[PDB]
């Protein structure tokens, strides 16, 4: 028992990371096979940002302008290339480390463990829902660009994530693996702000059904409700509308519990509308939803 | 900016786990230089349980009985031997990824990471406090047996805690590395239930000046409180009192912020007689206590 947000174990990142210097700024990389790959904002000076050609920095630069630490080892760095936003360096040594792994890119809603590293160090690990306004709400510091976010599936890891900037209400944007942002953000200096937000209704539901399986039953009802007058109530408090689709993604947590989508459908409107009146779920005061229905299957097998 | 329930990288741990199998009970076990650790009540039967003399049920074992697998590689079991509640397994090699590390013993009050394992394989990795009543809420299945918490420090693995049970409410007990229990405990069959908890203050006031580092301000006035007149509320509101050495403890994130510890402690008052109405503190509608003051200075650095 017990539901915690928890993150996948990092090691398998762990052994990719090695920092990359380019003048004065230091951030973090991925070594993977003989490419490292970084945010392409390495090669900026302050004032570049403000409006930078990146062809025409990028074309000022040379192989023995970047260096690449792994451990306590250099990496020689033997050709250059911008991809979208991140740089990728081809080195002379391929990474005895590398794990198996994919470029995916995720959608609003899912879920992936972040591995903040300064200096190419790990530091931390959790986990973050990528937000509907295609941010998300991490913990980063000044250096921790190029810190990753993934999944892992068996011996797998899927990477999602490279981190670029943080926006000016504290989320963070970033771009896929191939350098292409999540969401309208830029890496050039601008007055870019995220854009209005909603809660990940699919998630609410698959966090109460982690609730049930876990004893908190206090919120549940006799009640049911249809599926439209449920998206009345979800439009009206700023939750994304629930598909049929997302009805049938939670068929296993409603089968375990024996409670209807609907029916906990129906008890998430009387919380929307009610409040907790007190109460918590879950530990939390407040309607969760970076948990997925995966997260929540993973996470609370057989405990029935 | 931005503050996360954040874990160690925990790939050094990784390194360490191995799948312990005794008759038909499998769990995990910690391998570092020759040894294996994990919990005694691997060579239990359900039936032992109820009343085992661990003594007489060891002395009718022998190595062979051991089935020790790191990954897809058999480890030789050449001496077996119990220390309190955990058993110690020599095999005949030792693990080449033996971190640097200690067995320490914790506080309650104080934070670890967590990484649960099923069959020696690492599942996932999350944050967790000792309670003031010695359990820890954690996330456990049948199986998870003999993962461990633990913190790192530069290079060196600090191993606080193994799994061993869950209390029917669903929190957790364990020993240390020692295999001494946290609390009141036993790996037995009883009505040991878990005690009476209380909040742990010094953390609440740390992860007060964690949200005033990320710019939520709203809970701070201009009143202070003497520390007596505090510790009159804290008793009342079952908070764990505040000592001395607490406000010494959190001096620095009072100096980052320029917010006296007292007058944090009137904010905290006052937020316990009134709540929150319907405002949160970084992203929680309720008071949170298992961020140390030290977890808050690692993850704030420089943000001020
Ligand atoms: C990389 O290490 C670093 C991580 C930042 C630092 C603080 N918290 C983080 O997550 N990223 C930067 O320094 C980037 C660089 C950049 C990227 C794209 C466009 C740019 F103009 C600059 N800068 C920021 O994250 C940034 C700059 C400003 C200015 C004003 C308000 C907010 C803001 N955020
Ligand atoms: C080890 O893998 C396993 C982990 C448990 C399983 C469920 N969630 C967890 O964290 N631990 C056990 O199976 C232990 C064994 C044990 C240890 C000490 C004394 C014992 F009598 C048994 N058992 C339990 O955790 C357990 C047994 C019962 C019975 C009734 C109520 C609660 C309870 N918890």
């Amino acid at each position: 028992s017990g539901f915690r947000k928890m993150a996948f174990p990092s090691g398998k990142v762990e052994g990719c990371m090695v920092q990359v210097t380019c003048g004065t700024t230091t951030l973090n990389g991925l070594w993977l096979d003989d490419v490292v790959y970084c945010p392409r904002h390495v090669i900026c000076t302050s004032e570049d940002m403000l409006n930078p050609n990146y062809e025409d920095l990028l074309i000022r630069k040379s192989n023995h302008n970047f260096l690449v630490q792994a451990g306590n080892v250099q990496l020689r760095v033997i050709g250059h290339s911008m991809q979208n936003c991140v740089l990728k360096l081809k080195v002379d040594t391929a990474n005895p480390k590398t794990p198996k792994y994919k470029f995916v890119r995720i959608q609003p809603g899912q879920t992936f463990s972040v591995l903040a590293c300064y200096n190419g160090s790990p530091s931390g690990v959790y986990q973050c829902a990528m937000r509907p306004n295609f941010t998300i709400k991490g913990s980063f510091l000044n250096g921790s660009c190029g810190s990753v976010g993934f999944n892992i599936d068996y011996d797998c890891v899927s990477f999602c994530y490279m981190h670029h900037m943080e926006l000016p209400t504290g989320v963070h944007a970033g771009t896929d693996l191939e350098g292409n942002f999540y969401g309208p953000f830029v890496d050039r200096q601008t007055a870019q702000a995220a854009g209005t937000d909603t809660t990940i209704t699919v998630n609410v539901l698959a966090w109460l059904y982690a609730a049930v399986i876990n004893g908190d039953r206090w919120f549940l009802n006799r009640f049911t409700t249809t599926l439209n007058d449920f998206n009345l109530v979800a439009m009206k408090y700023n939750y994304e509308p629930l598909t049929q689709d997302h009805v049938d993604i939670l068929g296993p947590l409603s089968a375990q519990t024996g409670i209807a989508v609907l029916d906990m459908c129906a008890s998430l409107k009387e919380l929307l509308q009610n409040g907790m009146n007190g109460r918590t779920i879950l530990g939390s005061a407040l309607l969760e939803d970076e948990f997925t229905p995966f997260d929540v299957v993973r996470q609370c097998s057989g405990v029935t």
